[PDB]
C-alpha cells in the first residue's frame, strides 16, 4: 500500500514459478510488463510461514510472528497477480538474489519498478536455508494438493560460519543460474508444469526473452550472489550489487569477474572490512562503479522500509535520514542507466549516467570508507 507503484510507462504483472517441485527445483517470483492494468492486487507476504520464519529469524518467539501476520498478512504490492503479459516485444531479463533472512516477494519495490521499464524480473527464493522461510514439495501429489514441506533459516554457530556461508553463496549461484536456465528453456518452448496452480499460462514466456540482454541484482547475501553467479556463468552480462556483503565469497572469486559490476551501497550499514572486498574486484582491464545513498540504511533496499510510519521505521531500522521512496528511485534509476549501459539497451536510462558518478545531492562517489 506503501510501497511504491513503478515509475516507467509499463503496467506490471506479477506471479510465481515454481518447477520442478523439490527442493532442488528453482523457486521465483516474476515481475513483468502487463498487458492490462487492471488491479494492484498482489499479496506481499503470502503465507503465515514466512511471518514465524521472519520472527525466528529476528530473534524473536511466537508472538512476534503472529504480531507480524497481524500487522501484514493482507499488506498488498502494487502488481497485476497473474495478469496476462505483455505481448510483441523481447525483454530483458533480471535474476534477483534477497538477502540472509528475507525470501522471493521482500524486493518488489525493486522488481515492480523495473518491470515497469521494460524488464522481467525473476526473484529466486533460495533453498540454502538463508531464507526466513521457503517451501517445497516431497512429491508430484503433495504439489496438486498443495501440501507444503516449509524450510526455515539454519542458524550458525562462530565455527561454522566461515564453511557454511561459502557453500550457501555456491548453491546461491547454482540457484540463479538454474532460474536463469529455466526462463530461458521456457521462452525456447520446454513444456513446463508449474508446481503452483496459478491462472498466470507460462506458455506466454515463450519468446518472451531478449536472451543477450541477462543481468543478476540482488542485495546483502545477494550481493555477494551476484559476484559468485557472474563468475560462473558468462550468460549474465552484467551485475549490481546492492549493499554486498562479501564475508561469504572465496578468495578466488576476485580475479574470476570478467562483466561489468556496479556497487550500490547505504551510508550506514558498511565498514572497512567488508569495503576492502569490494575493492578487490577493480583492475583497469574491468568495469567497476560504486556509489553510496546519504543517510541510508541496509533496508532502505528491501521492503520493509515502506511498511511502518516515519518514527517507528527510524527506530527500526527500517528507515534512514533519507526519505524511502528518494533513497530507491536513486537506487532505481542508477541501476537502469548502468542495465542500459552494459546490457545495450535502446531506451531513455542513460539521461540517469551521473547517478551512476554518485552526481547528486544524495549521492557519495565511491565510498565514505575509503574512496
Amino acid at each position: 500500500t506503501k510501497i511504491p507503484r513503478g515509475n516507467g510507462p509499463y503496467s506490471v504483472g506479477c506471479t510465481d514459478l515454481m518447477f520442478d517441485h523439490t527442493n532442488k527445483g528453482t523457486f521465483l517470483r516474476l515481475y513483468y510488463p502487463s498487458q492490462d492494468n487492471d488491479r494492484l492486487d498482489t499479496l506481499w507476504i503470502p503465507n503465515k510461514e514466512y511471518f514465524w520464519g521472519l520472527s525466528k529469524f529476528l530473534g524473536t518467539h511466537w508472538l512476534m510472528g503472529n504480531i507480524l501476520r497481524l500487522l501484514f498478512g493482507s499488506m498488498t504490492t502494487p502488481a497485476n497477480w497473474n495478469s496476462p503479459l505483455r505481448p510483441g516485444e523481447k525483454y530483458p531479463l533480471v535474476v534477483f538474489s534477497h538477502g540472509l533472512g528475507a525470501f522471493r516477494t521482500l524486493y518488489s519495490a525493486i522488481g515492480i519498478d523495473l518491470a515497469s521499464h521494460g524488464f522481467i524480473v525473476a526473484a529466486v527464493e533460495h533453498r540454502d536455508r538463508s531464507a526466513s522461510a521457503t517451501y517445497y514439495f516431497k512429491d508430484q501429489s503433495a504439489a496438486e494438493i498443495g501440501d507444503k514441506s516449509w524450510l526455515y533459516l539454519r542458524t550458525l554457530k562462530q565455527e561454522e560460519e566461515t564453511h557454511i556461508r561459502n557453500e550457501q553463496v555456491r548453491q546461491r549461484a547454482k540457484e540463479c543460474s538454474q532460474a536463469l536456465s529455466l526462463i530461458l528453456d521456457i521462452d525456447h518452448g520446454k513444456p513446463v508444469k508449474n508446481a503452483l496452480d496459478l491462472k498466470f499460462d507460462m506458455e506466454q514466456l515463450k519468446d518472451s526473452i531478449d536472451r543477450e540482454k541477462i543481468a543478476v541484482i540482488g542485495h546483502s547475501f545477494g550481493g555477494a550472489t551476484v559476484i559468485q553467479t557472474l563468475s560462473e556463468d558468462q550468460r549474465f552480462r552484467c551485475g549490481i550489487a546492492l549493499d554486498a556483503w562479501m564475508f561469504p565469497l572465496g578468495d578466488e572469486v576476485y580475479s574470476r569477474i570478467p562483466q561489468p559490476l556496479f556497487f550500490i551501497n547505504s551510508e550506514y550499514f558498511q565498514y572497512p572490512a567488508n569495503i576492502i572486498k569490494m575493492k578487490k574486484c577493480y583492475s583497469p582491464d574491468k568495469e567497476r562503479k560504486m556509489i553510496t545513498i546519504r543517510g541510508s540504511v541496509h533496508q532502505n533496499f528491501a521492503d520493509f522500509t515502506f511498511a511502518t510510519g516515519k518514527i517507528i521505521g527510524h527506530m527500526l531500522k527500517l528507515k534512514g535520514d533519507i526519505d524511502s521512496n528518494v533513497a530507491i528511485d536513486l537506487s532505481n534509476k542508477a541501476s537502469l542507466a548502468f542495465l542500459q549501459k552494459h546490457l545495450g539497451l535502446h531506451k531513455d536510462f542513460d539521461q540517469w549516467d551521473c547517478l551512476i558518478e554518485g552526481d547528486d545531492e544524495n549521492l557519495i562517489p565511491g565510498t565514505n570508507i575509503n574512496t
